[PDB]
């Protein structure tokens, strides 16, 4: 049995657990990078990356805000992994098997990420074969912050034509935290999961050498909505669109997923590919 201490609380799980649910979509690409039987999974909406576990292989065990929690009880689980957006239902949870938080600390990203990573490690005794994963993905953050030296970008979340921004120590702060992108606003705080709502005008004034782009139209709804929503007057004449450096960031990762092994890596490859 392990003990284990989490942002929200504590749990108490049996290593190699049978029974795997998994409400993070960056734990679920873990699970998949070190081979680990998956049982379950929200399948409402699942990343393209991960398609594989929208399969009848799977149970299905609701959407990532809306647990079936009668499918959990049918199962009983030997561990259910949540992050952010079960946060708020960590009490109903717990009530049906071990649960254990397992999202990241944005003002930690690295840290916390390692540390999570490692939990999962520990759990199914694929401890050296994480440690190993993680230097990898070290290789590539070495790397992409030369590439990213001088370049001050900006990183936006767009829906419905309109747009939010995130900066140093936020959802996307990793882009500048941990790939050492400068920004194009230094005085941007933000902790709003959905970003601080921003105007056009902003971005304009901002003038970023590189705009990041999130669609998030482009997975809640089946509709991309980026390329319309950029191709725009203000946004025309920035720097980052008469340079093309306008970076589509997948959204299948960036907005549904994250901190995992393939996220994390895939997640630097788009950076490093949009800095080129």
């Amino acid at each position: 049995e392990m003990t284990i201490k989490h942002q929200l609380g504590e749990a108490k799980v049996k290593k190699n657990p049978e029974k795997v649910v998994v409400f993070d979509f960056g734990v679920l690409d873990t699970l998949d990078k070190l081979g680990v039987k998956v049982t379950a999974l929200p399948q409402m909406n699942v990343p393209k990356y991960l398609e594989k576990y929208k399969s009848s292989d799977y149970q299905n065990v609701g959407s990532l805000m809306e647990p079936d929690f009668e499918k959990l009880s049918e199962i009983k689980p030997d561990v259910i992994f949540i992050s952010g957006r079960q946060a708020n239902l960590y009490d109903k949870l717990k009530e049906i098997g071990p649960t254990v938080y397992i999202g990241i600390d944005t003002q930690h990203y690295w840290d916390s990420f390692t540390n999570n990573m490692k939990l999962i490690g520990q759990m199914f005794g694929k401890e050296k074969e994480v440690d190993e994963e993680l230097a990898n993905i070290e290789k590539q953050i070495e790397e992409v912050k030369t590439k990213a030296a001088d370049k001050k970008a900006l990183i936006i979340l767009t829906t419905g034509g309109k747009v939010s921004a995130y900066g140093k120590g936020s959802r996307f702060g990793l882009i500048h935290d941990v790939l050492g992108v400068p920004a194009a606003d230094p005085n941007l705080k933000v902790t709003n999961p959905h970003g601080q709502s921003v105007s056009f005008e902003y971005i304009a004034e901002k003038n970023p050498d590189y705009l990041f782009v999130i669609d998030r139209d482009a997975v809640v709804e089946g509709k991309p909505t980026a390329k319309q929503t950029i191709e725009n007057a203000l946004v025309k004449k920035t720097k980052a669109y008469q340079n093309g450096h306008i970076v589509y960031l997948d959204p299948n990762y960036w907005y549904l997923s994250g901190g995992g092994l393939t996220s994390v890596s895939e997640m630097i490859k788009q950076v490093e590919e949009g800095l080129k």
